[PDB]
């Protein structure tokens, strides 16, 4: 009864997507809490933010795309009528499985907001503040870039720093919610257009998916058994018996040529 | 049902790669936290950093290459047409399995950044600082090399030290992300060119891999059983019975010559 | 299914080597943390270091060599053509299994570096220091040998002591990495030359190894059963029945001579 | 499958030797930490040290010798050609099993070194010290014997005490390592000469050992069953039935003489 | 498989002796730590020590002697040629089993030494001490007997008290080691003379021991079954059926005389 | 296999005696630590001590005597030749089982000694003390009886109190050891005289004990089954069927007289 | 094997009595520690003590008497020769089972003594005290009744209070021990006279007890089965089938009269 429920869960795409999202959330939390520290330099801040903000998303998207076995077969069908549309729907299902990880990464890393603070701590619009009128541009950038990591100045500085930080947190969380909403709407309309352009009815689709799955599994098992039988026959030609038999009555000692015979596997 | 899932996991290259990466991450964490200490000498710092940065990567790469049994057979096929391409694809799969460990080692040890600080704490560009103009070159190197390990000087020194350390941490993490991105792109394009140059179709590849695996396993088992039968027959010639039989009726006491007979195994 | 995986692991030389290395690492850690203390005398320091550095390596190497049963049989074949090369390859495999322990001992005890500090705390090159010019040679050695174990002097002394200790730690860890690299290169080229000088092909080697293993096991079991049958027959001659039978109908009481008969085992 | 692995471990002499060594190490640790205290008298110190250093070794050696059943049979063969050499090899195996305990006791109790400090705290060579010139011989011995257990004097006394203690610890640990090395070399050359003087080949030895083991076991079981049958027959002569039968139809009440009959066991 | 190993351990005299020794050690530790307190009177100290030192040893020796069932049968054989020697060897084995407990009690209670301090705290040789010259004999005994339990006097008194206590601890532990060595030597030479005077060979001894054990067990079981059958027959004569039968067809109501019949068991 | 070892332990009188002794020790410890407090009155102390010292011993002895079922049957045989001696031996075995509890109670409560202090704190021989010469007899008793429970007076009083308490503890523990030794000697000589006066040989005794045990058990079971059959037959006469049968075909409704029939059980 | 030991324990009256005594001890401890508080009024103290001292004993005695099923049947035999004596012995056994609870309640609540202090804190004999001569009778009672619960007066008052409390504790514990001894003696002599007046022999008693037990059990089971069969037959007359049958072929729908038929159970 164990493998029954195991396969029932494996079929559930919802469970797999939930597992992927939860693992990405935990990994993002650990990654941020462990190996993140603002450089607070003059020009090397925005890049340090955008790297952690963007690069893991691209990496996880590429990983979700390439790690899917069926994607390789589909590309091989494409790489050097109805088949085109069915391949399009297969590619669509693969993309739907893959997109979950980078999307949840972006969403969580924006809702936490600590990356955006260190990302755009230099573009802060400072125009109506009492302490930022006399200072030159260079020292202005210098004292503005020192806000995110630490604080050491009198109370007015920490007040304006908290204000700027709260503004940037608001901007980050708003961007995160906008991304969530836009992504959900896009996914919904994409599933809708996929249902619209599907040449199969509601029932033929189920049969088609089951057909693809069963095809891959059965061909794997059958090719395995066939090659096993062939190698067993070559072994019987070499030694003179079957590896599975018991109390073998004839044992043919190999000669110096039959080793050369078995050296090549005939591909 | 246990061995079913055990073999199912063993087949999953993703699981094995995840295990290798996690073990390397844990080992790197323990290794760094336990047996690392900056020498903070005048010329013996960059080497102390580059050693921990580089040598374990080379060692783990060589270990991932040599520990693969199939690699030895392939090299023996090479060491003193279609076969060439199939051997190339096998070598490619072995390299794909092996490269994971040193890559993750480099990635984690750069993202942590504590090795790079002690690695290039001497090349620090000190040109626009108030305390480093009057001091001579030798004492400048002396006070610059004492930054990474400890702090003992007044507040200006600790301020410039924190600034230099943050700059170097930024550089280290940027190098780590660049390495990650470049490596992922290289792996993707390499899998692409491997799919392009493959003389087999999408289905022949599965049969070929299953064929190699089954060939190795079946030949091992068959050679074992054959040698066991041969040694059992020599034992029956020595003592006069089969090691597996029960209630043996004839027991031939060995003579002083038959010991010499069994002394050599006939290779 | 238990003994299946047990034997599968036992076959894996990688698992056994990993276990040996981990056990040696743990033992070295406990040994160093428990029963090590620097004597800090004038001439009795370098020996106290080199002992812990060297002697356990030699002991573990001898233990890895002598504890291998096959090594005794090979030496007996040597002690008072093709056979020579096959024995050479067997000796090579035994050496490959054995060398792991002293190598990992040296590697870990050098990477930790605490043994090297107490080993060469007397050869410290003291030529450009402000406090070591007026002092005579004897008191110089006296105050130099008191550095590794403890500290009791003013701040200049502890500063120069920390500098010397860091220099020696750097030297120790560099020597450790050099040893690791040289040993790995030597092992690789030795496996290469072993593959080069092997008179067997890639397939004959597998059969040969399985043959040796099965030969030893089957001969053990067969000799055991034969001697058991012989002793059972002598027991039947003494008492008048078989130790395995039930409801024995005849019981021959032994006489005063048959005890003398069974006193000798006929070798 | 339990008793399979139990017997497999029992055969492994390495496991038994490891267990003996570990138990002796633990016992020595507990014994030293619990019931040891330096008397710090004038002439009663060296004996108090040498007792704990020596006597347990002799006791454990005698225990390892006498507790071996086969040793008693061999001595009986000796006590009031080829047989001599085979008995010599058996005695050698027994000695090899037995020697492990006192050797590890000496090794651990010397490496810990706390016994040697209290053992030779009187032979300390005091000739170049500032406080030991004016004092007479008797008070010199008195203040020298009070060093190991406690300290109560000014700083110069505790300094010279720590120096003497470190010197004696160095001497103790050096003696321990010398003992370890000499013992390992002796054991190796003794196994070598045992292999040299063995009249049996490499294969006859295995058969001989299995023969001895099976002989002892089978004779025990057979003698047990024979005596059981004889006593069962005497019981049937007394009461009139077999202790194993059920629904016995005849019950012979014993008479006043048959009790005298069963009083003696006929030896 | 449980009772197999249970009986295998029960046969091992080494295991039983180890259990007895460990239990006696634990009991001695608890007994000493719980219910021991020095009276520190003038004449009632040596007895309070010697009681705990001696009486438990005698009690445990008598318990080890009398609790052995075979000892009672042997004494009955003695109480109102070859048989004499065999009974002597049986008595020897019983003594060897029994002596372990009082010996280990004495050994542990002497090695701990706290009993000997309170035992001979009055015989202290006080002849060369500065405070014990003017005091009379009575007050001398009074202040000497107050040392073991407590301390309340100035520093010179506590110094001489610690010296006397250390001297007595040394004496106690030396006596303990002497007892251990003498006892082991006596046991060894006694086993030797037992092997010398044994009229049986090495093999007849095993048969004899197995014979004694099997004799006792089989006679117990057979006598039990015989008496059970006899009582079952008397019950059938009383009630009219067998206690083991089912669906009994005849039930004989007992009369007023048959109760008198069953009142006596005919011995 | 459970009930096998359960009955094997139940047969072991040593195990039952150990359990009784341990339970009595624990109960005495709890009883003393919980509900004991010295009254410290003028004449009501010795009784308060002797009660706890004596009464539980008598109670436990009576409980060990009366709770034995066989003792009741033996007394009934006595209450209104060879039989006399056999009954004497049975009574002896019962007494040997019973005496353990009060003896261990006395032993432990004397070795702890806290009961004896409160028992004879009035008979203290006070004749050579500096503070007890001027005081009258009444106040002397008053201040002497206040020693065991509490202390409130100056240091001389607490000193003499500790001295008296230590003297009484010594007396108590000496009495306890004397009781232990005398009791063990008495038990040994009593077992000896029981072996001397036994009319049975060593083997007839085993048969006799097994006979008594089996007699009681078998008669119980047989009487139970007989009465069960009789009541089942009366039930069949009442209702018309057997309580064990199924699908009974005839059901006889009872009449107003048969209830009167079943009202009496015919004894 | 579970129910075997369960019934074996249930038969053991000793186990049931131990359980009852332990439960009563625990309940008394909890009851006293939870809901007891001295009123310390002028006339309402002795009643508050005697209530907790007496009433629970009477309640537990009545509960032990009435809760026994056999007691009801015996009383019904009595309520509106040999039978009289057998009923007397049955009543005796019931009383022996029942009396344990109130006796142990009284014993424990007297040995703890806290109830007796609050019970007779007014009858304190105050005649030779320095502070109780001038005070009138009313205030004397007032200050005497305030002793048990609390203390608030100077040291002389607390001294005389502790003295009175210790006197009353002594009296309480003495009364408890007297009760224990008298009760045990009464129980012993009562069992003796019960054995004396028993018209049955030692063996007829066992049969009689087993007869009573089996009679009750078998009659219960048989009456149950008979009534079940009768109701099943009435159900078959109502509906037309048996409640236990399967695939019933005829189903008789009930009419408006047969409901009236089944309305009465015919008693």
């Amino acid at each position: 009864t164990l493998n029954n429920i195991v396969s029932s869960l494996q079929r559930n795409g919802i469970f797999i997507n939930s597992l992927i999202a939860a693992l990405t959330i935990g990994g993002q939390q650990l990654f941020s809490s462990s190996t993140f520290s603002c450089p607070c330099q003059v020009g090397k801040n925005f890049y340090y933010g955008s790297a952690f903000l963007v690069i893991p998303a691209l990496i996880l998207l590429v990983a979700g795309f390439a790690l899917r076995s069926q994607m390789w077969t589909i590309t091989g069908e494409y790489c050097c009528p109805l088949e085109c549309k069915l391949a399009c729907l297969r590619f669509f299902s693969i993309t739907g499985r893959a997109v979950i990880a980078p999307l949840t990464w972006l969403a969580v890393t924006l809702l936490t907001g600590t990356y955006y603070e260190c990302a755009a701590s230099e573009f802060a619009s400072v125009d109506h503040y009492p302490m930022f009128d006399n200072v030159s541009a260079s020292k202005r950038e210098e004292i503005l870039a020192g806000f995110p990591c630490c604080r050491s100045a009198p109370s007015d500085v920490i007040l304006v720093r908290d204000e700027i930080a709260l503004l940037h947190r608001y901007q980050s969380q708003m961007l995160g919610w906008i991304l969530i909403t836009l992504a959900t709407i896009a996914a919904l309309v994409s599933c809708c257009v996929a249902k619209c352009c599907s040449p199969l009815t509601s029932l033929q689709h189920c049969y088609w998916t089951s057909h693809l799955q069963n095809e891959r599994e059965l061909f794997e098992q059958a090719a395995e058994q066939h090659s096993r039988l062939l190698m067993m026959h070559r072994i019987k030609k070499l030694f003179g018996f079957i590896p599975g038999s018991e109390d073998v009555k004839h044992i043919r000692i190999p000669s110096c040529q039959d080793w050369k015979d078995i050296s090549v596997p005939t591909l």
